DNA sequence: CAAGTAAGCAGTCCGCTC
DNA sequence: GAGCGGACTGCTTAC
DNA sequence: TCAAGTAAGCAGTCCGCTC
DNA sequence: GAGCGGACTGCTTAC
């Protein structure tokens, strides 16, 4: 045909490789090959050939009848001291071997299944580890046929059920309806079952005939997976559950962290991407609760689909509903996906390297796969694995900033700092060419310590880089640098874009008309512009949604290839990593540490230049690659009474900038760069921030609490000019999920009057937040904590020794609901409100935990609810972090006693 | 006399230290002790102090010890070394104590107590302490006493008081057999209540307070459960009353699955005896009960009663509170034996430690060294931090699997102190490294000499040879104090055996004994004035001779000790004298010497047999070479022998006078190559091991590394009357096999080594028709039992459950619902049995603690269920398989019709 | 489970000042 | 006795 | 298993492979 | 289904 190959799933068992592939004709295709691997070994000079290990070493190759031989030669040359070299993971080496091209998939050929099931349990949270209740429901959507098929089981020991309707599904909930989105009703497959027997036999032979390639869902890898297959293993037998991998094979894998370890079912032949590990590695949040419902109203604000009384009963009570909740939590994980685009990123970063989809959650496999692939090119051979000892190495320079208000401020980044070192400096394993006797840092940081070398590319840790060859490391963290490049441009395009929408709704022309066809990935032509100033309110807020969509979609892609080429730094430090080397990683913070420290000096050198002044500290902050410039001087020397409002002021400060600062820090740089004699400059920094008050107003414009705690109004960020300023709120409460949400709201409304208002605006406000506090919902202003070892400090039930304030809460709880089987159980690991508790409270100590995302049992709601001490909630989450904004602004959130 | 510290604590910026004064009195005082640490210098402000680099130091007194320990924390910040002790209550006992302590051991109260406490619902958990304490005993080493509190009424029981004549009867006439000689020892107490019990124990303790507080369990159980039960009555400051200062702290102890908690008493040195066992026993044993220990160490029985111990007080509270004494007894008849609490007092002292501190060799080497530096005006180097990682350790020459007829063994004299002093290894004395040859090259002599200059190390290290390291000179000296001490003690033998023929027909006269020294042989003048002494006065004097006998031997095991734990602190992170390249030094060298004096060994053996590359050295293991001596042998003829003692006299002869020389002269060339300080590479000949001669003995056998046995006849120049089997890795030393498959394979072992096939085939047959009416407990087998709940899936075997464990979730579904019955502990051993196919416990074996009877309410179910055809074949026949295959005979003569049916 | 270090605040324990 | 600060754990950010 | 070290054996589990 | 051996965990030795 004239389709080019690619694979969907691949592994080992034993000699074989077992791959799923679309072949030249499009079609789904399996085949079982007995894989030949090729190892290598140091040879003598004389016995040279193709092959080189990374430092130019030869090598002869040795290949292998079978893949279990290879493995068994590695162990054998390690008894003898001798290192066995190449791809130890003989799937990568296949995948490289069969696909020895830049693979270009087509999705709509990858069967990407997504389902959930529900299990009616009179007697706690069925554990998946023993199945020990009937499965009632599952619906299972599948991406090439674009169907949701809904298995309901009618009868179990818990009820027997009357069908679900389609037709009350899909009304509104006033009419007895349960608002299933009207666009899958015409996609949904219903099939109803008289036992649970026939229901999952139907599944499996369901499953057969749609072997999912990518499987996904929420939680679908520590509950539904697991539990089907001990489900259908507990009933029919282990051989009828394997057959959940389309090659039979099955691990009840064990997985570990630091308090304890879970069982996970790894199904051989099926890439299991869990959309709630997808999120928290890709969404760059960190979130008070990872329920379905709870992420679902934070990027979609889609609301919870309601029921009357407990989970364990709503099938008695409305199975009607218990079957369209089923429906709809599958939707839901589709739309999130629509959104974020992770299943896209997954396929993008899997296909990229040339591994396993499921192996984009590990940087070390995805980037042992590229340098692998990209070394086998130039008939190069990888380096042995080795062990070595986890230690501690320095990290990034972070200055002690006088906490302050500051009115005018300006902030410059290094684009991609430490990628950008690992290109400058020629940083790679194969790139060593020694050391140099190391001055103090100061002294490089001052230029006063002699040129490290005329020959090599330096760090300031004493490391020194051949200039005349190209690294590994740098080539290939250069290729996925630049798609990042590529996809921040698109991100802040529409980013640009969706401003100039958002300006064009302050006066909506009342017309009627359509959305303009545009690609958000552009800067929108002076015509378009023009045609957007003569829209519709409707058809404007159609154009911002796609603008921000696109806007999602340029984050995602920029900041997950942002975190690989920084894991690919991280991973310099990490003992498990092939390359690992901490003389490299240290190199890389080293050299950072330097420089921002340099640019300080250089800045600060410059300004005082411009303002004739002398010692005048301009730079008031920076962490890691920013610093934050006091623009007061520079807008004085104009004279502040000049400006015409706020965006003249921006605009100036936006030319200073970008025509006086940017070539005096670029000279700054090349001058550093020529002192380390580095490969190639590539400290770029370009502006960010543009902060300060409302022109004429009160507002402080920003303050600094300490290291990494600000809080900066911004007019314009990195070439963006916002209709509204902005809050940068970096480290403060509002940034933090273990503060309570009314609290985040509060104090942000606190903050958003201190940089726009002014003293007097924060302390009505105060006033204000106080009067409504006691009225507010106790689920708004409870705080959240993640609850690890619940265990190390259970006494009998009570708070051991150092017991954590948390802790003591989910004590209180587990004493209060003690042998009542359905009270919802806190669980290790997982998130917690707390509240305080007044003294003589029911509970018997002064704190109650319980699981985030949830209300508390009615069985202790009411007490909870009048024991609450919400003088101290509110003196602990709000006024005490208030008073740390105030006094760093030096003004108060409230004037003291006047009789 | 002179004055000793009895125990010692940091609370902040106050030393807490009870001791005994000149008058030998107890006291204690608070001191706002000032401290000193030290910081580098520029040669200008160079004074009497310099750490061990030689480099300058000033010293820096602070007002209190918290400000000393922040100064610690701004110089680290800074990245400026901060010298000298940090464990500020040793320097204070440095400063304190400037001289060799004697210590006197009859001022030292030492206390070892045990409770009882009656539980419905199962073990009564310390930390909750929710059951009455119905009975204490707690002996006092001072007093001489055992004072029993016995709770006469509980919400378990009203019951009547305790008759010492009941006690004292034997168990035909109704008795509790309580040994006599503790009888007039025994301080009994009835209370009516138990708060009165409680009060006057707390009251009690006041007066007469432990300084070394021991028993079994005492800090896992009866210490926390005491501790605890008076906090729950009496408030927290009442419980604090068990500490003298009245400071008392919850400890988290932390090991690699979980954590405990135990009660800090400060001002107390708790040394429970059932940790100085584990670590100064040097066995390993099945069990850790008292019961079991008492079993073994005493040949004492097993303290016997009827039902539960939840009803014992209830069905006869006369037993319960023997019971109660005889527990304490136990502890004490072992400490007899073993004197491990001696041994401690005496390490303590000897490094000027808190006595409970001991258990570390890291802290008892760092304040010996410290103690030493600070004499010499020198300041020990800041802790430092090092990654925790691997290095390697002695080589293991891989035997060929075979039956060795004559074997002579020989081991070198403290390999690892012998080569940290031979190579002067220190952190100072690193002078550089060299390029390093493969250690093959070092071996065969073919590499190129390290150095003119340093001593060296085949793992490329090179150390100054014009100066003697901190750690060499240290290990030198406890070395020299070792044969310091054992002179003293042979000294006070040979002077106890005068004493003791001048008894024989003693002066009968009014005189006082003689004030002598009893470390050095008694000159000629006080032998005469020895005869002229009465009964009395003699019978005193050799009080004073096996006294001065005891102390000797207690002080050259503790150095014996500290010369064998040196090595392990130096491979420990934690140690202030920690280096990785200095750990790897000593045992590449470890493996240098081994691998030369086998090359060299069988050069000259060759030589001497007139052979050309013939394997004489079959095998070694880090300090020791095997010889096989079967061409020795040859050389005469075997016939020619009259009997084994002359063959075994040939081998002494030809070792000590042919091969030592040989050997003497390898491992001097060896320490010309490497350059070493000094020679201290001495093998001496071990074993000499074959069959009695005329039999059809094998003599030895190996299966594999670390797997051998030998028929010895002769070890270091003692001649046994009768052979002694040397058998190493065998199942025979294992803890894990069955007692009575122990004694069996020992048996068939004895019978291959010295009588040959035949008669293994005899016993094989004897053992394989007896094995089913053997005690079910002779023949199960024993294992830790770690991470059970890692395992335990509902109730059921997880992936990957191991079969002991799997055992222990058996017991405890088969236990379920039944709270009295006895719980198998995490880290504890159980007794494993395999069960037959359709037992009513669900699976293939079961678990329970191990040294008890399984509880009654299944002991007979298992019993019908036992497999003990799996039993056999996975515990006997399969060990006895590899050693006849390693020995190339068989332990039947064919296959049986049976088993090819 | 899945790359890295720097560093903030909440809370416990405990000894010191007041 | 109350309040504070240092040494610590636990959690959560910023980069 | 609070409290020195590494080398290396066997029992048993999981699993692929062969009979 | 049983047996074997390799890769692993768990345990217990030797020194
Ligand atoms: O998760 C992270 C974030 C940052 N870092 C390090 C390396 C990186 O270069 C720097 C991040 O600084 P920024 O957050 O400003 N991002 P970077 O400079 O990489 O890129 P850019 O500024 O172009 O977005 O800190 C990590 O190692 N891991
Ligand atoms: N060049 C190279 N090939 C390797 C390495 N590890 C495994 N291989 C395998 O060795 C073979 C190289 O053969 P070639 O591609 O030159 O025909 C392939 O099967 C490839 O997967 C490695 O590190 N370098
Ligand atoms: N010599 C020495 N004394 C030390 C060291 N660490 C703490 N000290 C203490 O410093 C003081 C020195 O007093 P000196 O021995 O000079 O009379 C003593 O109290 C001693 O305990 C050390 O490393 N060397
Ligand atoms: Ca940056
Ligand atoms: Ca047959
Ligand atoms: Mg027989």
């Amino acid at each position: 045909g004239s389709m080019k190959e690619f694979y969907l799933t691949v592994e080992q068992i034993g000699d074989s490789i077992f791959e799923r592939y679309i072949d030249s004709n499009g079609r789904e295709r399996t085949r079982e090959v007995e894989y030949k691997p090729s190892l290598f070994a140091h040879c003598p000079e004389s016995q040279a050939t193709k092959y080189f290990d990374i430092y130019g070493k030869p090598c002869t190759r040795k290949l292998f009848a079978n893949m279990r031989d290879a493995s068994q030669w590695i162990k054998r040359m390690e008894d003898i001291g001798l290192e066995a070299l190449g791809m130890d993971d003989f799937k990568l080496a296949y995948l490289s071997d069969t696909y020895n091209y830049e693979i270009k998939y087509d999705h709509t050929k990858i069967r990407v299944a997504n389902f959930d099931i529900e299990v009616t349990s009179p007697d706690g949270f069925p554990e998946p580890s023993q199945a020990k209740h009937p499965i009632d429901a599952i619906t299972h959507y599948d991406s090439i046929d674009d169907r949701f098929y809904v298995f309901d089981l009618l009868n179990s020991p818990y009820g027997n059920v009357e069908e679900w309707s389609i037709e009350i599904a899909a009304k509104l909930q006033e009419q007895g309806g349960d608002e299933v989105p009207s666009e899958i009703i015409d996609k949904i497959i219903y099939m109803p079952f008289d036992n649970e027997k026939e229901l999952l036999m139907e599944y499996l032979n369901f499953w057969q005939q749609k072997t999912p390639v990518i499987l996904t869902g929420w939680n679908v890898e520590s509950f539904a997976i697991p539990y089907v297959y001990n489900r259908i293993k507990n009933i029919f037998g282990e051989s009828t559950a394997k057959r959940l991998s389309p090659h039979r094979k099955t691990r009840v894998k064990v997985i570990e962290n630091m308090y304890g370890s879970r069982e996970i079912i790894t199904l051989f032949g099926i890439s299991v991407l869990d959309y709630i590990d997808l999120y928290k590695k890709f969404s760059f949040t960190n979130q008070p609760s990872y329920s379905l419902d709870y992420i679902s109203e934070f990027e979609l604000n889609v609301g919870k689909l309601k029921y009357d009384g407990p989970i364990s009963k709503l099938r008695e009570s409305n199975h009607q509903r218990y079957i369209s909740y089923n429906i709809i939590a599958v939707y839901r994980v589709l739309q999130i996906d629509a959104k974020r685009q992770f299943i896209n990123l997954s396929l993008d970063m899997g296909y990229y390297a040339k591994i396993q989809i499921q192996s984009v959650f590990s940087p070390i496999k995805t980037w042992d796969a590229i340098i692998f692939n990209s070394l086998k090119e130039q008939n190069k051979v990888i380096p042995q694995g080795r062990s070595h000892p986890v230690q501690p190495y320095p990290g990034a320079f972070v200055k002690e900033p006088i906490p302050n208000r500051y009115k005018y401020v300006m902030s410059f980044d290094l684009t991609s700092l430490y990628p950008s070192i690992i290109r400058q400096v020629n940083i790679s394993p194969e790139t060593i060419a020694g050391t140099f006797k190391v001055a103090p840092l100061h002294d490089y940081i001052n230029a006063v310590a002699e040129r490290p070398s005329d020959v090599y590319s330096c760090s300031p840790n004493g490391m020194m880089y051949y200039k005349d060859r190209d690294g590994v490391v740098p080539t290939e963290i250069t290729k996925v640098f630049n798609q990042r490049k590529e996809h921040k441009g698109y991100m802040l395009a529409a980013q640009r874009n969706g401003e100039i929408i958002k300006e064009a709704l302050h006066n909506p022309n009342l017309s009627v008309d359509e959305p303009l066809d545009v690609d958000y990935r552009f800067d929108f032509s002076d015509e378009i512009k023009e045609k957007i100033k003569k829209l519709s309110a409707k058809s404007l807020n159609e154009m911002l949604f796609r603008a921000q969509r696109t806007e999602v979609a340029g984050m995602t892609a920029q900041i997950n290839r942002k975190l690989l080429i920084n894991s690919l730094y991280g991973a310099l430090g990490n003992v498990w990593f092939r390359y690992y080397d901490l003389r490299n990683a240290t190199a890389i913070t080293t050299f950072g540490q330097m420089a921002l420290q340099w640019i300080e000096r250089k800045v600060n050198e410059y300004l005082n230049e411009v303002c004739g002044t002398e010692g005048e500290a301009f730079v008031l902050y920076g962490d890691t690659d920013s610093i934050y410039v006091s623009a007061d001087k520079i807008i004085d020397k104009v004279g502040e009474s000049k400006f015409r409002d706020t965006n003249h002021w921006v605009d100036f400060l936006d030319k200073f900038a970008r025509e006086r600062m940017e070539p005096a820090i670029d000279r700054g740089f090349r001058e550093m760069c020529e002192y380390m004699n580095n490969k190639q400059h590539l400290m770029f920094m370009d502006r960010e921030a543009i902060a300060g008050p409302p022109l004429g107003s009160k507002g402080i414009g920003g303050f600094w609490t300490g290291k990494k705690r600000y809080a900066l109004n911004v007019w314009d960020m990195e070439g963006t000019r916002y209709a509204e300023p902005k809050l940068k709120i970096m480290g403060l409460e509002t940034q933090k999920s273990s503060t309570p949400k009314a609290v985040q709201k509060a104090l942000k409304e606190c903050i958003r009057r201190m940089l726009q208002e002014g003293e007097e605006s924060l302390q009505e406000y105060f006033k204000e937040f106080e009067k409504e506090f006691r009225q507010l919902n106790y689920i708004s202003i409870a705080s959240v904590s993640s609850a690890n070892n619940i265990a190390k400090y259970d006494v009998g039930g009570f708070p051991g020794p150092k017991c954590p304030f948390h802790i003591r809460g989910i004590l209180t709880y587990n004493r209060a609901i003690k042998g009542n089987i359905d009270a919802p159980q806190v669980v290790e690991g997982e998130k917690v409100y707390v509240l305080p508790l007044r003294e003589g409270n029911p509970f018997g100590d002064k704190c109650i935990a319980w699981p985030s995302g949830t209300e508390i049992t009615d069985l202790i709601k009411d007490d909870v609810l009048h024991w609450m001490d919400y003088t101290v909630l509110l003196e602990k989450t709000f006024i005490k972090p208030l008073e740390g904004f105030t006094s760093a602004a030096k003004l108060d959130y409230e004037k003291k006693a006047s009789l």
